[PDB]
């Protein structure tokens, strides 16, 4: 051991197959008696929100942290002529689904109120990004599977048809212990000829947004609250819910579908609370970890298609404190898809392809700059990404066999950089993942439309999440964010025994 | 729009302030202080639409 250089220290271990003695403790695993589960029927549902006030029984008794609501709905398609006819059923076996998470993009806004002062998220625009990035496939079969749950992976529908992982198939389809696809969703159909269908089921969506988590793993639901309440607002549209193929929508038109409506029912809210044994005291007063996530956007006027390339920069903004990581990527844009409706149930979600990315944290100017757009995938995939290399930078060929078909190029959808901010970028002396303030960031970025046809106009997109303490003592809720002080974070000894591993493991 | 579109001239704009001047007995102090407000506006324009 002592032998090489400067020595360092023996130590043996032995093989797992024997040890065959240690401390062999036997450990009684104790949690409070009483869990039990209510369902809130929300009052005052309407079309356009959802309210649920919900109170917590005892206000002694902690809330478990997981929670979902169901919403039974009511749809009906009709036939437009032209394009006319028709003769198909208005529902197509392998061109046809909802659009995943349903009863999420839809939605405008959500806020829960703790305890209550008021914890928000936007749900429209963050959440569609934020799906990719931190679940394995353990978690996409756990938790995330009660939605439709399959993102769109090609950068048109049209094109799918068939393959074995067109994002909107029947279940029959989907090898072996994977992600089926959307069309594997269950529900009624209560009509379906050419002309008209009409379909019913009941759709669970989890709630997202801190410190309600949709991560597996868990952690220490929050007490000692004394009211909480939710509450949806939907933006007006409301035909984002459904998906449609262009390969059945052939003509001088123009489609078969345009158009149709939704209808809800009496949604409920899901809550759970244990109650903790007499034996064993939680403080009076007791500490959460508390995110906030709040996208910035701006709009373009360029027009760059169908496979040409342009470069972009977004209007300053200042940072009130360094997030702990943002993301950011060009989606094709609000303006369009938001009109004549078609458009609206066959566009899928997908970002452009990225070139480079040269940013500015506080006045730096040229950062990352000379970064090789495959050099961004590494980080993440090391923040979690997990998507192949070919997915990212989503172009790929596919050649036909005969005298002469040209070969078909397929956008395989764009990718979404996220860098998280101390990390991989750096910061100045004595500044820590999040203190007070404040800096500016300007995002230079140039990219490339993949997708075949047509031209698009962009938006770009940067989602900055921060990290606040949020002390929970009935019936008070203070939030201090910029916890550490700027003296305090030069010479705050480090330590041997975190992993910054396990520290990336606490989602986020 | 019907309107488009007009000028505008203007003439010689006059002021006017009231100057008093207070009694020969009663005295006035050297050195007087009032309180003074001062008023200045932060704007953050973002570049999105809504209807």
């Amino acid at each position: 051991m002592s032998n090489s250089a400067i020595p360092l220290n023996v130590v043996a271990v032995q093989e797992p197959r024997l040890e065959l003695n240690n401390e062999r403790t036997w450990v009684v695993v104790k949690g409070g008696q009483q869990v039990t589960y209510y369902p809130f029927p929300s009052t005052s549902f309407s079309s356009n929100q959802f309210n649920f006030i919900c109170n917590p029984p005892s206000a002694q008794t902690v809330l478990d942290r997981l929670v979902f609501i169901q919403v039974p709905y009511d749809i009906t398609f009709t036939a437009n002529p032209s394009h006319a006819g028709i003769t198909e059923n208005l529902l197509q076996p392998g061109r046809d689904a909802f659009r995943a998470f349903p009863i999420s993009s839809i939605t405008n806004t959500l806020n829960a109120t703790i305890n209550g002062f008021p914890v928000n998220i936007e749900l429209a625009q963050i959440i569609h990004a934020l799906s990719r990035y931190h679940t394995p496939l353990k978690v996409k079969n756990g938790w995330m599977s009660m939605q439709p749950s399959f993102e769109d992976n090609y950068q048109s529908y049209r094109d799918a048809d068939g393959a074995n992982n067109n994002p909107l198939g029947v279940f029959t389809s989907a090898a072996g212990l994977s992600e089926l696809p959307r069309g594997s969703y269950t529900m009624n159909v209560v009509t379906n000829t050419t002309t008209t269908a009409r379909i019913t089921g009941v759709l669970y969506e989890q709630v997202f947004l801190p410190p309600f988590l949709w991560d597996g793993e868990q952690a220490g639901g929050l007490a000692n609250l004394t009211s909480l309440t939710f509450n949806w607002v939907l933006n007006n549209n409301l035909a984002r819910i459904w998906s449609h193929s262009d390969i059945t929508n052939d003509v001088s038109g123009n489609s078969t579908i345009g158009s149709m409506n939704i209808s809800f029912q009496q949604p409920s809210m899901y809550l759970g609370f244990v109650t903790p044994r007499l034996n064993i005291p939680i403080p009076p007063r007791i500490t959460y970890p508390y995110f906030k996530l709040s996208r910035y956007t701006t709009q373009f006027q360029n027009t760059l298609a169908p496979n040409a390339s342009s470069t972009f920069k977004s209007n300053v903004v200042q940072l009130d404190s360094i997030p702990r990581k943002l993301y950011l990527f060009v989606k094709q844009s609000d303006n369009v898809i938001y009109q004549n409706l078609n458009n609206q149930i066959t566009t899928p979600d997908v970002f452009l392809q990225i070139n480079n990315l040269n940013l500015t944290w506080n006045n730096q100017q040229g950062i990352l700059s000379g970064a090789s757009s495959q050099n961004l995938y590494d980080f993440s995939v090391q923040n979690g990404y997990n998507k192949t290399w070919s997915e990212f930078n989503g172009v790929t060929q596919q050649f036909n066999g005969v005298s002469g078909q040209p070969t078909k190029v397929i956008g395989l959808e764009g990718g979404i950089v996220c860098l998280e901010l101390g990390k991989d970028v750096g910061l100045r002396d004595d500044e820590a993942e999040g203190v007070i303030g404040n800096f500016n960031l300007q995002v230079q970025m140039t990219v490339t439309n993949t997708n075949q046809y047509v031209t698009v106009t962009p938006d770009m997109y940067i989602v900055a999440v921060y990290d606040g303490t949020l002390v929970i003592s009935n019936t008070s809720a203070m939030a201090s964010i910029g916890v550490a002080s700027k003296e305090e974070v030069l010479n705050a000894r480090i330590t041997h025994g975190v992993s910054y591993n396990e520290l990336q493991r606490i989602y986020g």
